[PDB]
């Protein structure tokens, strides 16, 4: 019951972070044209935005998760089961935030950088 919908809810989040793991591994290195360096910030802005909409998801999942193993109602393998999920979850999710972060940076002072390059060419 309450074991359904967190499996449910996990499978909608897995399939959603697998896919936005896979497009963040994608996107190009940070290109030495201004031009494309606006395309490449811009794609990533709304990355985050959608990284940022997802995060009560998972914190929600987590929560979830916490709930069914401290109400002690579970078998002791759909406990390892859950715990082992819980874990990698929040693993994958924290390396994906951080990269994604300094992904983030770089992009920004790449812009800025050749943008000011520009303007002292007057
Ligand atoms: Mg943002």
């Amino acid at each position: 019951m309450d074991l359904d919908s967190y499996q449910i809810a996990l499978e909608e989040v897995l399939t959603w972070l697998l896919s936005a793991e896979d497009t963040f591994q994608e996107q190009d290195d940070i290109s030495d044209d201004v031009e494309d360096v606006k395309e490449q910030f811009a794609t990533h802005e709304t990355f985050m935005m959608e990284l940022s909409a997802h995060q009560s998801s998972v914190g929600s999942v987590l929560q979830a998760g916490n709930q069914l193993m401290t109400q002690g109602t579970l078998s002791d393998e759909e406990e390892f089961e859950i715990q082992e999920q819980m874990t990698l979850l929040n693993a994958r999710w924290e390396a994906l935030r951080v990269e994604s972060m300094e992904r983030q940076s770089r992009l920004h002072d790449a812009l800025m950088e050749l943008q000011k390059k520009q303007l002292q060419q007057l």
